């Protein structure tokens, strides 16, 4: 794809400021788009937007199609009398998921009750039309969530066998018995997609493109795995027989056992890769570009026997990446995908990526732990510049946080390297800006930075810390924290590096 020389910001919607404990698809989101526009940014990047479970990770969703109900702006609903919003006492600067779970779900349920009572014919009609258009994934998602609620939150493969194995009779009975719960979940979806569609329209009016994100592998406890057992390696009881992960290395002698179910690629191929085509079709209704986590998995993946508690017993298995993207290209006439290609990749992975002109990534926080050969250093980037450079992603600490724990060698080499590129700094809080400037001076067509770096925040603002059991995905902006001055500084930088 042809990427213009520009810049953007990374900010998950939950991090947006606003009342009621979590960022939503409303005015604050529009304020951010306006801020981005004033700053000269042309891209807004978010993390996966599906519904979340224990851990609150957007990369482990109950569905590969559904939208996150927590992102629904409840104000438009209250403004119609559908519900009476109450603040239990949400904190500032962070999402308290426990409190959000206990409070927002009931608020959404109360709003649905109010809706069925006061909703106008136009609204009732639109909601019905939506349920009908999206049935191909919505029926399964809505019933999945209704059954989960009726079975104490248990994962689908722990529900009674008739429901678990989707016996027609039992399934139809459950759907009737849970008609109201099913409708409610469909209601949260109609709202999510309606609000996201309006926000996407606002971004487009401001000349902004949205970069979406999705994990290559779906979650074990999700609607699509339950509904399409034939697409994954499961045993008759719904248990994965093999799981995703990565081989042991110089860090984890045990490697990483992610646990995600793996695709029966042969079955998918015979079906014209329908699952993926559909997944991308839906994603393209929300985003202009979509990144796919662990992109190398389309070339080959580390397959771990589910019985193994670690990733030591795995083996590399080839996937039909070539054939899948040939299909994606013919169906969508192009491939609007960004490849997450960090870590150790192979010449075949790089080959697949370039073959379809997919831009890869570069993370500046990883460029100074060795020498001038480090692929993350700007002078080593491809001359075609089809790559996206970040100071750090959602999985990294904020740049100031990173700097404070960096090795003496790292800190010294960074300063010297910056000096070579005509960049300097005085206080440590300036490092985030110095690195953002380095990225903008680079040949990378796109430079995307987390808002926390624009604010020069410390480790307390880190989005996610792989391996840490708590405090993840919780950071939030404060109202007005992003000032016109932050915007003007970004714009001046973009102008000087010709990214406007």
């Amino acid at each position: 794809m042809e990427l213009p020389r520009a810049f953007g910001l990374l900010l998950h919607p939950t991090s947006l400021p606003g009342p009621y404990g979590v960022g939503v698809l409303g005015r604050e989101a529009r304020d951010f788009l306006r801020f981005l526009k004033e700053a000269g940014g042309r891209y807004w990047q978010v993390l996966p937007l599906g519904p979340t479970g224990y851990g609150d990770s957007p990369y482990q969703s109950f569905s590969a199609f559904a939208g996150n109900p927590y992102l629904i702006d409840l104000r438009p609903l209250a403004e119609r009398g559908y519900v009476r919003l109450e603040d239990p006492g949400f904190p500032q600067g962070r999402v308290d998921y426990g409190l959000l779970y206990a409070w927002k779900w009931p608020a959404l349920k109360e709003a649905f009750r109010g809706f069925k009572e006061k909703a106008s014919p136009e609204e009732r009609e639109a909601f019905a039309a939506f349920r009908e258009r999206e049935a191909w994934w919505l029926e399964d998602y809505a019933l999945f969530m209704a059954l989960k609620g009726a079975h104490g939150g248990l994962p689908w493969n722990r529900w009674p066998l008739p429901l678990r194995k989707r016996e027609e009779k039992a399934l139809r009975e459950a759907k009737s018995a849970l008609a109201e719960e099913v409708a409610f979940h469909a209601f949260t979806q109609w709202l999510f997609f309606r609000q996201w569609g309006a926000l996407k329209a606002e971004a487009e009016a401001l000349g902004i493109r949205i970069i979406g994100d999705m994990p290559i592998f779906v979650a074990e406890d999700s609607a699509e795995v339950w509904a399409h057992p034939e697409w994954f390696h499961l045993d008759e009881e719904g248990r994965p027989t093999v799981v995703a992960g990565v081989p042991p290395d110089y860090f984890s002698e045990t490697g990483q056992r992610w646990g995600n179910p793996l695709y029966r690629w042969d079955v998918l191929e015979r079906e014209g890769f329908s699952f993926w085509i559909r997944r991308l079709e839906k994603a393209l209704e929300l985003f202009h570009l979509v990144r796919i986590d662990h992109f190398r998995g389309f070339e080959a993946y580390w397959e771990i026997p589910a019985s193994c508690p670690t990733a030591v017993e795995g083996r590399w298995v080839k996937a039909p990446g070539e054939k899948l993207f040939q299909k994606i290209q013919e169906v969508f006439g192009e491939v609007p995908v960004l490849a997450e290609d960090l870590g150790v990749i192979t010449p075949e992975v790089e080959a697949l990526r370039d073959r379809f002109g997919l831009p890869g990534m570069k993370v500046l926080q990883f460029a100074f732990d060795d020498g001038m050969e480090n692929p993350f250093l700007p002078h080593n980037y491809p001359a075609h510049g089809r790559v996206v450079v970040y100071t750090g992603t959602h999985d990294n600490d904020t740049t100031l946080g990173w700097y404070r724990t960096a090795t003496p060698h790292e800190k010294a080499f960074m300063a010297r390297y910056l000096a070579d590129w005509g960049i300097t700094f005085r206080e440590e809080e300036e490092v985030p800006w110095a690195l953002m400037h380095l990225g903008m001076k680079s040949v990378a067509r796109l430079a995307v930075y987390p808002v926390q770096d624009v604010l020069a925040l410390g480790s307390e603002a880190r989005m996610n810390y792989p391996g840490r059991p708590s405090g993840n995905w919780a950071w939030r902006l404060l109202p007005g924290e992003l000032s016109p001055e932050h915007g003007a500084r970004l714009r001046a930088m973009a102008e000087a590096t010709e990214r406007l």
